[PDB]
């Protein structure tokens, strides 16, 4: 009924990559329980630092990456949700169910990657757990790993970013291609792609 009708609740970021030392870690920044409440307020007060946060919704979980001030994420985990602020909810700023692509103004306190004009193909895909995993591009959304590893290693670090070797935003990460469980390549969405839609 519409007296009834619920609201899905914001993204919330929960975590973050450190990328700022010599050792990347994940470090977590909300539990479980303040998630829950602040996915249905949409007020977040927590501090933001850095490049890569976790985001959380009430049932899945993944990253997002600031790139030219705005925080781009995956459609498949974001939906058309919105993300919570110190000050409510924010709405989308960047919706394209067809390259699988969301985004949000980047959170005050953020730190925004630089788009890749490299050209190189020599990658490095970040994971929610904090690895850094050498990635071969294949082609403008494609890289193979220089390691498979099962796609359990992968799962939930769709929005995360594809590196150049200097550190520059090259792509957001949204599939693994495996066989028999073992990811061998990756597709994401490429930077230009981004910044076209920017
Ligand atoms: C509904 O509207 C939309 C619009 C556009 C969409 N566009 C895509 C491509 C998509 O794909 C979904 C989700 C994504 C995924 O699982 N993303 C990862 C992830 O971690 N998600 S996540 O964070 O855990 C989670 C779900 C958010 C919380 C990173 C990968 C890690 C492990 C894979 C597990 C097995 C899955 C292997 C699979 N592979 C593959 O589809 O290969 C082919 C696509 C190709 F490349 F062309 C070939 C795969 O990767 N996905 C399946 N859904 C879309 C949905
Ligand atoms: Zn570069």
């Amino acid at each position: 009924h519409m007296a009834s009708m619920k609201k899905k609740g914001s993204v919330v970021i929960v975590g973050r990559i450190n990328l700022s030392g010599d050792t990347a870690y994940a470090q977590q920044t909300r539990g479980e329980e303040g998630c829950q409440e602040t996915s249905q307020t949409g007020r977040d007060k927590n501090q933001v630092e850095g490049e890569v946060q976790i985001v959380s919704t009430a049932t899945q979980t993944f990253l997002a990456t600031s790139i030219n001030g705005v925080l781009w994420t995956v459609y498949h985990g974001a939906g058309t949700r919105t993300i919570a602020s110190p000050k409510g909810p924010v709405t989308q700023m960047y919706t394209n169910v067809d390259k699988d692509l969301v985004g949000w103004q980047a959170p005050q306190g953020s730190r925004s990657l630089t788009p890749c004009t490299c050209g190189s193909s020599d990658l490095y895909l970040v994971t929610r757990h904090a690895d850094v995993i050498p990635v071969r591009r294949r082609g403008d959304s494609r890289g193979s790993l220089l390691s498979p590893r099962p796609i359990s290693y992968l799962k939930g670090s769709s929005g995360g970013p594809l590196l150049c070797p200097a550190g520059h935003a090259v792509g957001i990460f949204r599939a693994a291609v495996s066989t028999r469980g073992v990811a061998k390549a990756v597709a994401f969405i490429p930077v230009e792609s981004l910044e076209t839609t920017m």
